């Protein structure tokens, strides 16, 4: 069984920027690889499609996820409360990582970040659960828009979202 691969469709200001697709390790953290893909599809009737990237640091990350908040505060997994630290297998390695944002131990909720640098200090404190796959560039695109303390000069969105084949 494949890991499933997802999409964002981002946009600025509400003008189309790219594709940003992502590979999920399911093979080495389903669950937290699940939270995420049916996030990105809608089908438990709440997820990413709309939010925004609240935190984009260049050289840093981009983070979003923030579902019902905006703004670092919020989100939700679609396991009715926050979830634990599933592994920390897979490090934080360089620029595509997709991990998990938290707030302290067994804290996963629904948002994530993408780095665009390597980040080990995290490694054994953020669940690493997929890479991108294709528009990394797109992911330096959006990084332009970010600043020192995080706060975006546009607004950046998942304008569409969901899973590919």
């Amino acid at each position: 069984m494949v890991n499933p691969t997802v999409f964002f469709d981002i946009a600025v200001d509400g003008e189309p920027l790219g594709r940003v697709s992502f590979e999920l390790f399911a093979d080495k953290v389903p669950k937290t690889a699940e939270n995420f893909r049916a996030l990105s599809t809608g089908e438990k009737g709440f997820g990413y499609k709309g939010s925004c990237f609240h935190r984009i640091i260049p050289g840093f990350m981009c983070q979003g996820g923030d579902f019902t908040r905006h703004n670092g505060t919020g989100g939700k997994s679609i396991y009715g409360e926050k979830f634990e630290d599933e592994n920390f297998i897979l490090k934080h390695t360089g620029p595509g990582i997709l991990s998990m944002a938290n707030a302290g131990p067994n804290t996963n909720g629904s948002q994530f970040f993408i780095c665009t640098a390597k980040t080990e200090w995290l490694d054994g404190k953020h669940v690493v659960f997929g890479k991108v796959k294709e528009g990394m560039n797109i992911v330096e695109a959006m990084e332009r828009f970010g600043s020192r303390n995080g706060k975006t000069s546009k607004k950046i969105t998942i304008a569409d979202c969901g899973q590919l084949e």
